[PDB]
């Protein structure tokens, strides 16, 4: 029993050493190789455990019910059960039984066949069969394709078959001036450590019709991932990436062969896209053939994936941005169908996965507009757009009478001479006598920051935190929840004057944002928003008065119908809109001199079928998100009504 603990401890050491990879270490607590001893020297052990743990892919060998007896004044039994993870899944239930040795001071192990698996014996070997699964597709809410696995076209070239270096050099002159491609590239191309003469060397994906051959240039059809819209849906839908060994170590059942979402959709269902490995497992004896069959399972391929994505939609709102940096939602607010997420300036998907140079991928991360961001799960400070939920606050806590002018003379106003310098800031000195409608119209910051300041913090606060500000909504895409202020108090009349009108800590992504503002199509329930589309509407009952609602929309109409509306451009689509502009300063953020994001929120007031949020981010001059709106804004309204 005083050498019984020793003998539970060598069993226990020897296991964590083949859990942790280190064959080493597991095959140097073996006894010497003798009869009825160690069956095999420790170089030996390690190439065996390195041949067959390596092909399966085994990793966390993990064991349980584990008894370590005696039989004589060395030969020491033990036996445990043992789960381990394969290329095919968990190996669970394995019976495994040896006996150390108990020699001169410390206790070895008399090391067997059946100590890598259960039934091995003697010189039996293990093979392993494998099928990879096909991938799953990513589609619309109609059964189109976003994400699909096609036969794709491949353009390239062999050197054998082009010249002799008089008549190869016209050659790359021709197929590179046929496919658009920089002849001085063709030869970097040709130029690899890999090629050979008689090699295929492959240059680009043809995704249309194929023109004429030079002397040289070959198409060949192979099968890959294709994303039929491209850059118009890169940052939701990603791309898959060739998988690589560390992958396979941080997760074996992933197919060696097979590709693995690396952003996006791609990534975040990349378990439910990529399916199972379908294969068997088995021991052979010493010729070969079979004797043991420890897995085996069918290939069962990826499921499908389909979204509440508009791909008509998401086309025309990408499309709308002119590649310039911003982004637009489009849900229907009453169910919160996310039906356009698109986010520019955008990269090339299929450039991605069908192999890309370190150039054209380094000029996609040093660009300074940056085209990786998913800019819809990005916060930003809302804008005057903020102005409906300061307002429809004001209004169910009594603060704002809606016929109540407030007598604002100017284009700056603060509180008292405590604000120093700062001001809050108007747009126009025409009306002083400003109430709810007038303030909503031209976009009063002065008549929302005096509101906000007579409101108070304690109320404007209640009123905010029945919104979704710290909640982290129950989406498929990477996002942090939304924020009023860095702390818990503003502790600054600034401060909650700036957030009064949208433009202080404040920090919401595009699609809280059409989160939010859904409060005004749905008499102030707001409807949590949804990507994939076999989910449950999720809502939250009385974040604002109906009251209130039946008051602003009407004020929303006149932004667009009124002639000094800040989204009067609007009105020549002559379809019922309720509307609120909105433009955000940002002072260095960075550093810099001075930049502005431009916002548009839109939705149909009499039908209630879509709702928008638009935005540029670092505007360029004479540029917003209300100027690019009118296509969008038209194809929403004849398809959801
Ligand atoms: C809300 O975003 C308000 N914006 C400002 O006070 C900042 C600003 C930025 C550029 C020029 C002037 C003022 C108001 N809303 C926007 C809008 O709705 O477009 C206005 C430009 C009307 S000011």
């Amino acid at each position: 029993t005083q050498a019984v603990e020793a003998g539970e401890k060598t069993v226990e050491q020897f296991v964590q050493a083949l859990n942790k990879g280190d064959y080493n270490k597991a095959a140097e607590m073996t006894s010497k190789k003798a009869a009825n001893k160690s069956a095999l020297s420790e170089k030996e052990i390690l190439d065996k455990y390195q041949n067959i743990y390596g092909a399966a892919d085994v990793k966390g060998l993990q064991i349980s019910n584990l008894k370590v007896d005696k039989k004589d004044d060395s030969t020491y039994s033990f036996s445990y059960k043992a789960k381990m993870n394969t290329s095919l899944g968990e190996l669970k239930d394995l019976s495994y039984k040896g006996t150390l040795d108990r020699n001169d001071g410390q206790t070895t192990i008399n090391w067997q066949p059946n100590l890598v698996f259960p039934e091995m014996e003697g010189n039996d070997k293990v093979s392993l069969t494998t099928q990879e699964a096909a991938r799953g597709n990513i589609i619309d809410r109609n059964g189109e394709p976003l994400a699909t696995t096609g036969k794709l076209k491949q353009l390239g070239v062999v050197p054998s078959k082009l010249g002799d270096g008089g008549e190869k050099t016209a050659n790359i002159k021709a197929i590179a001036s046929s496919f658009d491609l920089t002849e001085d590239a063709i030869n970097q191309a040709i130029s690899q450590s890999w090629v050979q003469p008689d090699y295929f060397v492959p240059l680009k994906i043809i995704d249309g019709a194929t023109p004429e051959l030079p002397a040289g240039a070959t198409i060949q059809e192979v099968d890959g991932r294709y994303y039929p819209l491209g850059e118009a849906a890169a940052q939701l839908i990603g791309y898959v990436g060739d998988i690589t060994a560390e992958d396979i170590d941080k997760n074996p059942e992933l197919s060696s062969n097979g590709k693995i979402g690396r952003s996006g959709l791609e990534m975040a269902f990349d378990k439910d896209l990529r399916g199972t490995t379908g294969g068997k497992l088995s021991i052979t004896d010493a010729d070969g053939v079979e004797k043991k069959v420890l897995i085996e399972h069918e290939v069962q391929n990826g499921k499908d994936i389909k979204l509440t994505i508009d791909a008509k939609a998401q086309k025309t709102a990408f499309d709308s941005l002119g590649g310039k940096a911003g982004s637009t939602v489009a849900t229907t607010p009453k169910t919160g169908d996310l039906l356009a997420l698109a986010s520019s300036p955008s990269y090339d998907p299929n450039k991605m996965t069908n192999g890309i140079s370190q150039e054209d991928y380094k000029a996609y991360e040093e660009n300074p507009e940056q085209p990786f961001i998913s800019r819809f799960a990005t916060g930003y400070a809302p804008g005057s757009t903020f102005k409906m939920i300061t307002a429809a606050i004001g209004l169910d806590n009594g603060t704002i009478d809606p016929n109540e002018v407030l007598t604002i003379n100017g284009l700056k106003w603060q509180k008292d001479s405590s604000w120093g310098s700062y001001q809050v800031t108007r747009v126009s000195s025409d009306v002083s006598q400003v109430d709810l409608k007038t303030a909503l119209i031209y976009s009063d910051n002065i008549y929302a920051a005096q509101e906000t300041l007579k409101m108070g913090e304690k109320k404007f606060r209640t009123g905010l935190d029945k919104f979704i500000f710290g909640e982290d909504l129950d989406l498929p895409i990477s996002m942090n929840p939304a924020q009023i202020s860095n702390e818990d108090s503003f502790n600054s009349d600034i401060l909650l004057a700036d957030t009064g009108y949208g433009q202080g800590e404040l920090l919401i992504n595009p699609i809280q944002q059409a989160a939010m503002y859904s409060v005004f199509a749905n008499n102030g329930t707001l409807v949590y928003p949804k990507l994939i589309a076999d989910k449950e509407t999720k809502d939250k009952k009385n974040v604002i008065g109906e009251t209130a609602v039946q008051t602003i929309v009407p004020d929303l109409r006149e932004v667009v119908q009124d002639v000094n509306g800040t989204a009067h451009s609007l009105s020549a689509l002559g379809i019922p809109l309720a509307a609120k502009t909105g433009t955000a300063e940002i002072k260095e953020k960075q550093d810099v001199k001075g930049k502005e994001n431009s916002f548009l929120f839109a939705f149909n007031p009499d039908n209630q079928g879509y709702m928008m949020v638009s935005m540029l981010e670092n505007k360029e001059d004479d540029d917003s998100a209300t100027k690019r709106a009118s296509e969008l804004l038209q194809y929403l309204n004849q398809n959801y009504q």
